[PDB]
């Protein structure tokens, strides 16, 4: 599914993302926006290293979820990458929380550095009731 902006904001808030390990909801919104356009079903193959990015946060198979087909990979979220292509984003949120328990936090995603870091991200949550 492709979430509408405010629907997603509220969905993430219910799932405990607001301020998780210091990360505001608007940061999570900015991440989802630029990773996937708020689209849960997106996959992107990285021909360079044979990994794939999955779902609304474009979580990578090398480190985070198992797809069977990524060489040398591990699965720190202990999920099938299939779990990250559901309309229901509970598993994707749990895995995003796992990512940001590591030292880099939200810097783990390069798109966040490029598109969100050091920016005014207030617009992502404007009017959403969050
Ligand atoms: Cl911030
Ligand atoms: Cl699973
Ligand atoms: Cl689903």
């Amino acid at each position: 599914k492709v979430f509408e902006r405010c629907e997603l904001a509220r969905t993430l808030k219910r799932l405990g993302m607001d301020g998780y390990r210091g990360i505001s909801l608007a940061n999570w919104m900015c991440l989802a926006k630029w990773e996937s356009g708020y689209n849960t079903r997106a996959t992107n193959y990285n021909a360079g290293d044979r990994s794939t990015d999955y779902g609304i946060f474009q979580i990578n198979s090398r480190y985070w979820c198992n797809d069977g087909k990524t060489p040398g990979a591990v699965n720190a979220c202990h999920l099938s990458c299939s779990a990250l292509l559901q309309d229901n984003i509970a598993d994707a949120v749990a895995c995003a929380k796992r990512v940001v328990r590591d030292p880099q936090g939200i810097r783990a995603w390069v798109a966040w550095r490029n598109r969100c870091q050091n920016r005014d991200v207030r617009q992502y949550v404007q009017g959403c009731g969050v």
